[PDB]
Protein backbone atom coordinates (compact mmCIF):
# COMPACT_ATOMS: atom_id res chain seq x y z
CA UNK A 1 0.00 0.00 0.00
CA UNK A 2 2.85 2.37 -0.87
CA UNK A 3 2.43 2.58 -4.65
CA UNK A 4 -0.24 5.29 -4.81
CA UNK A 5 -2.96 4.17 -2.40
CA UNK A 6 -0.93 6.01 0.24
CA UNK A 7 1.67 7.77 -1.90
CA UNK A 8 -0.89 10.50 -2.59
CA UNK A 9 -0.37 11.40 1.07
CA UNK A 10 3.43 11.48 0.86
CA UNK A 11 3.37 13.22 -2.52
CA UNK A 12 5.29 16.48 -2.08
CA UNK A 13 2.77 18.47 -4.12
CA UNK A 14 0.03 16.51 -5.89
CA UNK A 15 0.85 13.64 -8.25
CA UNK A 16 3.03 14.72 -11.17
CA UNK A 17 3.09 18.47 -10.51
CA UNK A 18 6.79 18.92 -9.78
CA UNK A 19 7.94 15.33 -9.24
CA UNK A 20 10.49 15.63 -12.06
CA UNK A 21 12.37 18.72 -10.88
CA UNK A 22 14.61 17.11 -8.25
CA UNK A 23 12.98 13.89 -7.04
CA UNK A 24 11.84 11.93 -10.08
CA UNK A 25 9.87 8.98 -8.74
CA UNK A 26 10.57 7.88 -5.17
CA UNK A 27 7.48 5.68 -5.22
CA UNK A 28 9.37 3.12 -7.31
Amino acid sequence: KYEITTIHNLFRKLTHRLFRRNFGYTLR
